[PDB]
């Protein structure tokens, strides 16, 4: 298949460039959007008084 992703992307494009962004950066991310990857957590931490 394809188009099922296809119009997820032209779409997801739709609704992104919406957020006023721009087409490109709408793309590279509409691109990932409409998929899965990795992205480990964000561990953090802090110092809260007694």
């Amino acid at each position: 298949d394809e188009a099922q992703f296809k119009e997820c992307y032209d779409t997801c494009h739709k609704e992104c460039s919406d957020k006023g962004n721009g087409f490109t950066f709408c793309e590279m991310k509409c691109d990932t959007d409409c998929s899965v990857k990795d992205v480990k957590e964000k561990l953090e931490n802090y110092k809260p008084k007694n």
